[PDB]
């Protein structure tokens, strides 16, 4: 379905060396017009083996990075300082546009998987990367000027610079000592960084809204943390035990991008035929990206212990309506005399029915 | 025949309809002509039910801002943890957020309910979908959409039962005064206090009209008067002009105006500059009940009442909008210009001008 | 290879400009649509740049436009009178001044000066169709036609309350041309200029932060000022007018022989126009990952758009001065690649450096510490 992007069908390898890879999922709207309100958005997948580093670079696009697995040290250099942040799994952080930064995986046995929602600033849904370093894959951007102008600004004869400023591509392994070094400075998300409009925040920290023996629903919102406010986006980490299932529901106005972080699952989407109804389903493996419109009912059935993260675009004052179950049940709030009219079934017929499934949010399937 | 003229007769598309009512969409503002692309996101909808009827539960992926043109109605919005009932009357306007389930009832015995809605789609610009929950011979419950399997597992029932219980012709169905009285005694209405409420309906004409004189009345509610409007940056105005009278040539400062004729007729004249030196151009149109006519921002226009008229306006992009009149003693712009310039800009003595601009003593509404 | 005519960011005055009106007294030219010249910049479609110049002792006749404006008086003075429905404001502007004329606002410009022309740059922001507006003229001249003339004689009779002939004789003047003026820019005597010349308000150090009055760019001090150049910048966080627009304004002076060290904007798309001089500028961007060099030779009246995050350097071939409009300026940051202060590369942890470029901590702890000048340097 236009809403299912196969991690093997819709990714573009930006980089991959014996230390990792970097891919850019196609442009939502480029693939299908139905997702025209996602044009200025791109999903990026970053992975770096243990003991490596992303080389200093900056891009004309905002980044909301999320740490799915492993660890990492995110460092942002400013024109007057620099901040090294300690990012644990589930930790999130906003990396402004045109901000130079490097990534270090200070681990020895755990790979690092990280997803980033990209908000380009010049051309919609299209952005570039500007790497400072000079390598066999990329030429630093400094080398785009003339020897004379570089000569002048740096105060040195070109020769002296082209020898000091102009190593395998952009992902290189540091060394425990190197590693250890560039680390202590690092701050770290905490039990007191939800509101801080700069510090890193972890979604999987506060008690999850929908938690029940067959799964859990983690989410933080624009009204909760300022970084998300500026973007008007909510984030949700959902754990669903194999067998269990997410009761049918829909988002009031927020457009959702979900990315299976691990496991496999099933999804049903019911949108009107372009009056007949229509479904869109797909099995979801690891790394696939599914996008659920707004007010389009969907279900996620976990065919094996699963957890996926979801980006909620257009999330302010969003409301999640559950069609089945007890808590947050919408049809269950529709006056009886109307449930009567609404469906072909005795007023009670509907009622008693509605109160069979006695579990909230996640039921066993 | 001008680009800013959508005729009720061929600009609308009936969506659903039976002996009970009728719902229709006006075409896309942009599909008509590019000149109106800053309105691509907006869609106008008209809804009219006969007395004693209802709209089966449904939600649409579009932010709706509704206004009651005539008749009474009861609007109920259902939340995942609550329900709210509102008793609207003519002039009442509320904002149903997107993805909100709601049913509407016509509690009257002889007067039709004619409502007008402004659609603000959340997914595709200019195009939204109506997801109806009920199950009628005109639509398919958006639950039918799921799998025999999920439906069983979610509800904890054996499909062929829910298929019996959950899955009437049309969506606008007749109800009974009994049922009416039921779904009608727990509804709240738009007092004089809701005018600034962020959830309750607010009545337009409940407040003193901004402009008003012998031949007309100009009711308006802006984005700084109501939080709902402010979060859409839309302003609302309902104006009446007795037959014969006319709304003095004027023009909005920054708001694009969408105006629908409610009851009556009146011919309009909108001047603009040619398009491709300074070639002024006049688009005139003979309007009537239900016609739509947008007036871009900064374009002078005159509405000429040809029979007791009252249109309703949707003023897009209206924060700090300003309406300047090119006639009348009040809010006249041509008359705040310095004498040394209006004598220069006009082929007449800076005394010939003053003596012209001061002959019309009536303001806003004059007598054609 | 490099691009100099195939360099879309550069907008030659000689041809990327369209005249809207022109007669002995003045000229009004509308610069090309940025996205029309190249898809590269489709996030600037909502904008247009307009240039206006008027001879000494001239006046732009009464008119309202289908769009917002942010004028920046470069040289000469003027009086800008905004007329509302129940009021009117007369402003006195001098070089460096900037005022915001909201959409649908009628106003007329005057050049009180007897020996110097007024050169005004303007950023238009159309309200209806994107990247395109229209000018509505109240005045009736041999050139234009009052917009009041688009109505039918019957309505103008009704609305104004007079036999149409009377309206014709005092407002339009059709068929009595001699009684008309020719064009939207007319000339004046000194008494006229006087009668208009003063109910005016002017910029001041205390107008930096005002929602209505003109603020002087060069008034308050420069952000970067050194023996070889000066950088004046007034950001949204300082002035409301610029806040509701989310734009940053700046004026820089770079002496002949000096150059503005290679730097890049954090998130602001910058539209830079040359007000006086000849410059030589290089822009750097990616093409998989090939550093493409964009270069051009800019002189008076030249527009050059440099995308956000793209590093660039301006070279002063002659005493130069340009005016920059920084779009989406909220919180934007300026990152200097070369220089002592606000040098980004120099804040990188010693180690990352070593790995970044083919060198060594100290062989780099020094390379960059060689140029002991900041922001601006001699060539």
């Amino acid at each position: 379905n236009p809403f299912y992007f196969r991690s093997s069908n819709s990714f573009q390898t930006l980089f991959e060396n014996q230390n990792g890879r970097i891919r850019l999922l196609q442009r939502f709207n480029k693939r299908s017009p139905q997702l025209e309100n996602l044009r200025d958005y791109r999903i990026v997948q970053f992975q770096s083996k243990p003991n490596t580093i992303l080389l200093p670079h900056h891009a004309d696009a905002d980044f909301l990075l999320f740490v799915l697995s492993g660890r990492a040290i995110l460092t942002l250099v400013n024109n007057d300082d620099r901040d090294s942040y300690n990012l644990h799994p589930g930790d999130a952080q906003r990396i402004p546009a045109g901000t130079t930064y490097y990534l270090v995986n200070p681990h020895d046995h755990q790979n690092l998987k990280i997803i980033k929602l990209a908000i380009p600033v010049n051309k919609p849904g299209r952005y570039d990367d500007f790497f400072l370093s000079s390598t066999q894959a990329q030429q630093s951007y400094l080398q785009g000027f003339s020897h004379n102008i570089l000569e002048t600004s740096f105060h040195s004869e070109f020769e002296e610079i082209n020898r000091v400023l102009f190593q395998e591509g952009v992902i290189v392994e540091l060394s425990k000592e190197q590693i250890r070094q560039l680390s202590r400075r690092a701050k770290s998300s905490s039990r007191k960084t939800i509101s801080s409009e700069d510090e890193p925040f972890n979604l999987r920290s506060r008690n999850p809204i929908y938690s029940n023996n067959f799964g859990k629903f983690f989410e933080i919102t624009p009204e909760k943390n300022p970084q998300l406010r500026d973007l008007d986006i909510f984030l949700s980490s959902v754990d669903i035990n194999e067998g269990a299932l997410l009761l049918p529901h829909f988002n009031s106005k927020a457009i959702v991008i979900l990315v299976i972080n691990e496991g496999d699952a099933n999804i049903e989407l019911v949108g009107i035929k372009e009056l007949e109804v229509q479904r869109y389903r797909a099995e979801l493996s690891e790394d696939d990206v599914f996008v659920i419109p707004a007010a389009y009912p969907f279900v996620v059935n976990a065919t094996s212990n699963l957890n996926f993260l979801a980006f909620g675009i257009n999330a302010e004052n969003n409301q999640r309506n559950f069609l089945a179950g007890e808590k947050d049940n919408v049809v269950r709030q529709i006056e009886r005399q109307v449930q009567e009219l609404a469906f072909p079934g005795s007023a009670q017929d509907v009622e008693r029915l509605l109160k069979k499934q006695r579990e909230s949010y996640f039921v066993d399937a």
